[PDB]
């Protein structure tokens, strides 16, 4: 796979300048929410019997066109996310090649909780799978956090925060990943309160910018055997704070689709 060159891609190392003019929602979307000329759509979980929360996107013309900037005081497990919405009955490798380039501040460590979690987020349906357990996923994959009381943000979470079992690991874009699978016994879905699973990628060297070559991540779950199925949900840019009082302020969210020879199939955005 050739990594794309093309030069609407914004370099994530140096894309460090504050946004300003958000549209902020400061309530549950009740699912995926379109964003006006844009690909992309938004998603709140913002539990009522938490304090507030907001999550306020960039727009179409600025910080890669997925930037946004979430709050919360303590929260009870707050996500807010956004990029692409599918849902169209789809497997992962029809979208070909999905990076995102990143660049966010955020509060520091033991401002989110107990659990939190920063980068690549979505779910896919495989319902031929014969394992029922396994027709519902729920994805991870983990640039970052906040760390704990217990924990630094500096080191990475692993199966005493999330759960389930290591099942391998590999290198991509400059750091180990640590592939874990957790089952969720009858938990709260995108389907209702079900059995599904969970994969994650743990990035074993926590950073706040970079590109995530997310398409390697699901060949390498696919090849443990951590199957996706042909119906993907969706592939967002998430911020999840368990409690805590804290920030989330991206200055790049660049989603980006590119073939096996590096061509753009899809970027957002005279001298």
């Amino acid at each position: 796979v050739v990594k794309p060159t093309d030069e609407r891609i914004i370099d994530p190392s140096t894309a460090n300048t504050q946004l300003t003019g958000g549209v902020c929602y400061n309530t549950t979307s009740g699912g995926n929410k379109p964003l006006a000329g844009s690909p992309y759509g938004y998603e709140t979980w913002i539990d009522t019997g938490g304090g507030v929360c907001s999550l306020c996107w960039y727009g179409a013309d600025q910080g890669g066109g997925a930037a946004f900037k979430a709050t919360w005081t303590n929260p009870h497990d707050f996500l807010g996310r956004l990029g692409y919405f599918w849902n169209e009955n789809k497997p992962y490798s029809h979208y070909e090649n999905i990076y995102c380039g990143f660049n966010y501040t955020r509060s520091g460590r033991k401002t989110a909780g107990d659990y939190s979690y920063i980068g690549i987020y979505g779910w896919s349906r495989n319902p031929s799978a014969s394992n029922s357990n396994e027709r519902l996923i729920e994805y991870y994959i983990v640039e970052d956090w906040f760390g704990n009381q217990w924990q630094a943000d500096t080191s990475p979470m692993g199966i005493n925060t999330t759960g389930g079992t290591v099942m391998g690991s590999f290198t991509v874009d400059g750091s180990s990943y640590q592939i874990i699978k957790n089952t969720r016994v009858n938990q709260p879905s995108i389907e209702g309160d079900k059995t599904f699973v969970q994969y994650f990628s743990i990035r074993q060297s926590p950073r706040k910018s970079g590109t995530i070559s997310i398409t390697e991540h699901f060949k390498k779950w696919e090849k443990l055997g951590m199957k996706l199925g042909d119906n993907m949900y969706e592939c967002k840019f998430l911020i999840e704070a368990g409690a805590g009082e804290g920030f989330f302020d991206a200055r790049l969210i660049q989603f980006y689709r590119a073939d096996n020879e590096g061509n753009i199939l899809q970027i957002t955005p005279h001298h």
